[PDB]
């Protein structure tokens, strides 16, 4: 009873329709992301990978509402603890797997962050986080291997916040694209 996409293209024009009007079933989207069969034929174009840290790779706009794009993991490349710009976020893999490390957040005084859960991201799940949820870091497991994760962030956002995991205090960050539809930026 879930609908499920043959192919990406399929994906993106159902996200186009769930996203079109003012509510979003968080827990419909994740079930439709995950029921995607990660065809990597499919995806290719989008999968520009660098030698020292990961990469975001815009696929679609969703008519101004989410921001759907593809993230590569080199071998052992992760993330910051970040938040979320107070947007829902989904994370599907696409490829290999993702170490999800959920954590609390920070206080006004220093201190060791304090983590919340702790999961690898199985074949095609699709995960969902939003700043209410925590904050998170998530990491390629593999050192042989790449990862690749499909987000979608609605509604889009371009800059969040860092955070050290010792002390708890943030830097704000801004985001940018290394490739968008399937064109390298500047
Ligand atoms: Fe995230």
């Amino acid at each position: 009873e879930v609908l499920k996409p043959r192919t990406l293209a399929d994906l993106i024009r159902i996200l186009h329709q769930l996203f079109a009007g003012d509510e979003v079933n968080v827990e419909e989207v994740q079930a439709i992301m995950e029921a995607y069969e990660s065809d990597p034929t499919e995806w290719a174009m989008y999968a520009k990978f660098d030698q020292y840290r990961y990469t975001r790779n815009l696929v679609d706009q969703g008519n101004g509402k989410f921001n759907l794009m593809i993230l590569c993991w080199g071998e052992g490349h992760g993330s910051s603890i970040h938040d979320h710009t107070n947007s829902h976020c989904f994370l599907k893999m696409l490829q290999g797997n993702l170490k999800e490390t959920l954590f609390a957040w920070p206080d006004k005084k220093s201190n060791e962050m304090v983590k919340k859960s702790e999961r690898v991201l199985r074949e095609n799940q699709c995960a969902y986080i939003n700043d209410s949820v925590g904050l998170h870091r998530v990491e390629n497991i593999s050192h042989t291997e790449p990862a690749v994760s499909l987000h979608l962030y609605s509604p889009p956002f371009d800059t969040c916040h860092a955070f050290d995991q010792r002390t708890g205090h943030k830097n704000k960050v801004t985001m940018t694209f290394h490739s968008k539809f399937g064109i390298r930026t500047p």
